[PDB]
């Protein structure tokens, strides 16, 4: 039954309605906004081999980006209203989250459907500014500059205002208010500030802007002060415009969203009792996404939602005002992880297993030993009236046994065959305890979950972990990984991912399924002769721009797909991923070069029949894409 | 003033390629025969002639021909100690690194070696055709590694006919029956080995199937089904390598120990059952001591090279004898430990934030007691204060100082009386560290935390993502110097940040005499003057791994040779990527780009302005990623 499937899988509690299992037991999509049309991703898959684009492949969908950006206006507006709060909300898209020209004009396309029509975009570095002018060259725009501020930054960042971008320059360093005033002058710009404050509330040394504490950017209190002194005495105070906090990626507990806001608030309002005339108050990122469905205070999820969040900034601004009896700020966000993170899933095969097959339990040769008897007497008092007690026992006795046959190889004792024959019966044995013990039963339980992990097929799929899902391995960041397809069936096994790197940790760890973070995953049983597809979602968020090429695995394929009025599939950008000429090339090898000599050798060591097939191979490896073929 | 050796003791992780000289710079010292030291800053310099700035990633392939002859000594001399009946073969696992200039100067040592041979490993169908192209112009041999599918089979069997030794190692089950298949197919004898699965590493290691990570290899039951299967194909001679991989950076010589012990005894066991195995292949794991203390932690190990050499020859020979069996040939397969000391990462201090000692003000008379209290600690904060008063002064600041961050967060204070106990604070802090003893025992920890209170940031003109990832994906430690001016280094302490727009950006642990620290000892930064940092044992798994956050893309790489005279020859030059790179890799149109600039230039700008501008925006565009001092 599929409909305990979805139970086991419960995708609702992560994909807010953009992913699902359809009555077929097929994940679809569900991108655009009447929520007319479901495709099934196997069928995405099915146009792209048609196209020749073998997975892995990732895929955007925009139409899911235009709604990200509605709820979270939509959030901010609804409480808004609910406070009678007397000024807007604006959206500001930072960059670093995804760079992705094709990203950023879909937000940028929704940002103009909504009714302040105003375009917010945030750039943390020169290169940022420069990619983020590029993008914004058509309208007038909203730009807040984040980082290390050189000449070079500053002086562009003058130019966007100059050419007719209202740029704001975010103080993050004492030292940058001096370079900006002269740039300015030399430019003739008038330009909009920014200050960037440390807050006290989030940590010890945070405060500080010397020291050791490892927070970058932002000024000091007295810092700040200084600022404004220098401001008034340049007749310049007006150019103030706005004040920033960043409290980090990913804020797990609304407490913290909270104790910011209220903090950074009453520097707001001190800041106009000195004279300043702040119109923007802005809340930096930090707008996590729920990624193993728990909604928890924990590093994957969060214990809040996204209305809740909007309240607590509201509200708390709000609040912090009416006391000092001072006016209320337009409210931005730079909420990049939420805006991006479900818009796009990795698609690849399982292009093989590692799985136990139960063989026969073959009885010991009069040479074996007692140890090895032991555990052949094990095997026949196991079976269907064996108590609950004594399966127990046996599971017991049975690792024991394997581990003194472990230390009995490793010091001469038994050989490689006697090794072999303990470990295949130790794995029937697990089988058949599996099978006999029950989850009704409260001591069978945790067993259960042991052997569940002892007898998990291995799953290898094709792409690599190291490319394009690097915070998997760099901070143990979960993501929601499925079967694509079958899903009738998935009670049938569990299984562990892999990836085919020559790494250890090209592994999954973590899986989410009804119940939230497991070990292991429920799944179709794969077989060697239909096509077994696999999604990773919620990859939207900073895995494109981080991933590299470990074992010279390099991009996969890309492609964004919009779902027409009718329910076409209309594929409309695609960017081929990397042969193996091309790391050649980034690795400096000639590849030209290689050719021409394999035309030689060949001629010289191969048998004149066979050097054009020789050669062919040759070639082809070299214009392949890296991945593997099934 | 050379304590400042004796207090970064850099010869603990150089292995004597870098120093310090006496004219207080960093040296390398690439040559066998050491005859020139060349500083760094020279090489700097005589990058800057050519146009080429900061930051850039420097290699020396003559650190690479050493760490070559180095490890094979140590084999050699552990074999003759020994008396070892058979030889030891390095072979480089490209993994580590992948690029040309590493791997040909690699294989230029292989050459050398009067028993002229040296061996590449791949561990991915795309390593096995570079391999292959970096080993095209002389017959070598190749093991494979890695998940294969048909077309990796079929080319490395190709490589074959074409006259490599290649080692076609079987990490599945499955991936035999492919091999026998193709083989016959392409009508050509295969060379196997067998990565066999241990149980002496760890619970669920033995075993192929199951939820733990551990990749590759055959389970015991299923190395005898590879035995059986040969046999019954006639073709068992096929058979020639063991191979098994600990994993990379083993820090215990107990386990590598264990390892080859467990190891060895499955080769003569496969022996026994008339397997004819030539070759044991110990794999990578031959860890590179990175912060100089040589202890059992993540970023150091308990041994040294000869001792590795020894643990692996020792038990290998020992279990031999005790099946009275013959000796194999040993292969490790050590990557790490050739590369990680031939690259060091330079760039510049480009600014900081430094606390510059202030005057405490007396407080207004509208302030309150609390602030009159911190007021009253600096008062008895002098040359005067005993050494417990100082103590107390100190807790009761922080007391204070935290008692006023609670009173502004529920709006007691003003951001002025904040702004003035922060301030105060820090120059309590200040003086603290001046009037406190390093010969005191209750001081020293106390000084500690004032170390860090009061350390300089310095902000390193460079991408930590992109140049050193493990430092934030594994919390690698790396040694991090000062390129000049080190008779200064008593000046201060610092943290390095680097530039991205990001938190994780910056390195939490230094290397200095003691081994790691969470701060570093330098020499002051001036505006006047330029400050190079070197990032140092970056070698190693760096270059390949780092990523584009914030679009920082690729630095410049040169390759420096020091000519027998001391000339400084720059061999290579890769250029790093500019922001129109950048651009283009997100896929905006660049040239499209530059075309509107003018479009809207001309038409928004007063004309005397326009050129200005209109070549600001393309210096823009066509500039390296990085910053400008
Ligand atoms: C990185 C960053 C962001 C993005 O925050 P997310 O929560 O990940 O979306 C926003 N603002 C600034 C200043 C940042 O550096
Ligand atoms: C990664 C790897 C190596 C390299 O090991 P290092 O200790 O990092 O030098 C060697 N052999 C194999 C099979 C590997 O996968
Ligand atoms: N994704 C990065 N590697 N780290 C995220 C940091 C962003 C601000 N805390
Ligand atoms: N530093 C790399 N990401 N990991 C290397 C692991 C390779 C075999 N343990």
């Amino acid at each position: 039954k599929l409909d305990r499937v979805r139970a086991d899988y419960n995708v609702h509690y992560w994909s807010q309605g953009f992913y699902g299992i359809d009555d077929q037991g097929e994940m679809y999509v569900s991108p655009r906004s009447d929520n007319a049309h479901q495709i099934q991703l196997s069928k995405i898959v099915k146009q792209l081999e048609e196209r020749q684009l073998n997975v892995p492949v990732l895929v955007r969908f925009p139409q899911i980006l235009h709604q990200r950006v509605h709820s979270i206006c939509d959030a901010f507006n609804q409480a808004i209203e609910e406070y009678q709060y007397p000024n807007k909300y604006l959206l500001v898209y930072p960059i670093k989250v995804n760079q992705q020209r094709e990203v950023v004009d879909e937000i940028l396309a929704s940002q103009a459907q909504l009714e302040t029509k105003q375009l917010g975009l945030e750039a943390g570095s020169k290169p940022e500014l420069l990619a983020v002018l590029a993008m914004a060259q058509h309208a007038s725009s909203v730009i807040v500059c984040n980082g290390y501020k050189d000449r070079e930054y500053i002086r562009l960042a003058l130019i966007g205002e100059k050419l007719g971008h209202k740029v704001f320059i975010v103080l993050e360093k004492m030292s940058e208010l001096d370079l900006v005033l002269r740039e300015a002058k030399s430019l003739g710009v008038t330009p909009r500030l920014g200050i960037r404050i440390r807050l006290a509330s989030q940590g010890a040394g945070k405060w500080q802007a010397s020291g050791g504490e490892k927070s970058k950017f932002g000024l000091s209190a007295s810092q700040v002060l200084n600022v404004i002194s220098r401001l008034k005495k340049e007749n310049q105070l007006d150019t103030l415009q706005l004040v920033h906090f960043h409290l980090g990626s990913q804020m797990a507990n609304i407490r913290d969203v909270r104790n910011g806001v209220n903090e950074s608030a009453r520097f707001y309002c001190e800041l106009r009792t000195l004279g300043a005339n702040i119109t923007y108050f802005d809340v930096g990122g930090g707008l996590a996404i729920d990624y193993d469905g728990t909604r928890s205070q924990s590093s994957n999820s969060m214990n809040y939602g996204l209305v809740e969040y909007a309240r607590n900034i509201v509200n708390t601004v709000g609040d912090v005002c009416k006391d000092y009896k001072q006016p209320m700020p337009v409210i931005i966000s730079e909420s990049g992880r939420s805006l991006t993170a479900h818009h796009a899933v990795l698609i690849s095969n399982v292009i093989g297993t590692e799985t136990y097959k139960p063989e026969t339990v073959t009885e010991p040769e009069e040479d074996f030993p007692l140890l090895l008897n032991n555990m052949w007497r094990s095997w026949l008092n196991l079976h269907n009236g064996t108590d609950a007690r004594a399966l127990i026992e046996i599971y017991n006795d049975t690792q024991s046994d394997l581990a003194e046959v472990h230390s009995q190889f490793a010091t001469g004792v038994l050989t490689l065959e006697h090794r072999a024959w303990a470990e295949q019966t130790s794995l029937r044995i697990y089988y058949e305890l599996n099978r006999l013990m029950s989850t009704k039963n409260r001591f069978h339980r945790p067993i259960l979950d042991e052997l569940s992990e002892r007898l998990a097929d291995k799953f290898f799929v094709n792409f690599s972990l190291f490319q394009s899902l690097p915070d998997s391995w760099g901070i143990d960041q979960v993501f929601p990984v499925l079967p694509l397809s079958g899903l009738q069936n998935a009670a049938d096994r569990r299984a562990v991912m892999l990836d085919i790197t020559c790494d250890s940790d090209g592994a999954i760890d973590a899986y989410v399924d009804g119940q939230g973070i497991e070990s292991t995953l429920p799944v179709p049983a794969w077989n060697e002769d239909e096509p077994y597809l696999m999604g990773f979602f919620l990859v939207g968020a900073y895995q494109e721009i981080l991933g590299d090429m470990h074992n010279l695995f390099g991009d996969t394929h890309s492609v964004v797909v919009n779902v027409g009025d009718q329910g076409e599939i209309n594929i409309d950008f695609i960017n081929e991923g990397d042969t193996v000429e091309d790391m050649m090339r980034y690795v400096h090898i000639d590849v030209d070069q290689i050719r021409k000599n394999y035309h030689s050798l060949v001629s010289q060591r191969v048998d004149q029949e066979e050097q054009q097939q020789i050669l062919a191979e040759l070639e082809q490896g070299l214009s392949g894409y890296t991945y593997l073929e099934d």
